[PDB]
RNA sequence: GCGCGCGC
RNA sequence: GCGCGCGC
């Protein structure tokens, strides 16, 4: 396990640095989203939204998110209680750590702790 | 419900929608993995030279590179090196099925409107073993 | 789409 | 990275 400040995020395909492990938060203790507003500069969002045959209480899908540099698909946009959040697939984010680059197979098993998303907190850091 | 002849189902990349294959070229490995056995199918996809990692050893096969549309780069699945033979393994959701009744995107191979037969290694080998007598300039050719 | 389990 | 199941 590494302190989260020592873990950076890179696109698994083109390997450009696109984020920081410290910007990740969990939604419903499962989905991992990046809450840093500067992260938006590293991905594109598809015109049409992802179609899901189910209705969720607090969120609805937005478009597909992909690396702005190479087009690699990273996951999708989650519109949580009206707030847009990029949900990342763990395999899409190559981890840059003190022991080298690591490709994790499950968010629940990455070598660092991630805090649960807190809406109130998110509003503080962004208003 | 209705089941279509496999020759009447074409495969298109769910993304760019280019016609890449035919339903008749699919076979099931272990009754689950769906591979395309048409050698000419190779021309429609790319393979990353960095094999997929799986922390499990399989008796008859090992993972190969990640496969994707040679046209748009959409990921289709992974290469399977079965008893030394490379077979492209396709996830159903990455394929768009063009049937006699419009295009259809299934979400599970176990529910497509056609029957995919089992892969047979010996058959595959025979079909692909070089018969030099077939070449006009070979001394065995009649 | 994203997650978890199991299998391969 | 595929399959099956469930969850979101
Ligand atoms: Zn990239
Ligand atoms: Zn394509």
């Amino acid at each position: 396990q590494f302190p989260v400040e020592h873990v950076q995020l890179l696109c698994i395909n083109c390997m450009v640095a696109v984020g920081h492990g410290s910007d990740l938060r969990k939604v419903e203790g499962t989905h991992h989203v990046n809450v840093n507003p500067n992260f938006s500069n590293y991905y594109n969002v598809s015109r049409d939204p992802v179609v899901i045959n189910k209705v969720f209480k607090d969120w609805k899908p937005g478009g597909v998110i992909s690396c702005r540099n190479c087009g690699e698909v990273w996951g999708l946009q989650m519109i949580y209680k009206s707030v847009k959040l990029p949900v990342l697939k763990v395999r899409s984010m190559l981890l840059e750590t003190p022991q080298g680059r690591i490709q994790a197979k499950k968010w629940s098993r990455v070598p660092f702790s991630v805090p649960d998303f807190d809406f109130l907190q998110h509003c503080a850091e962004n208003l």
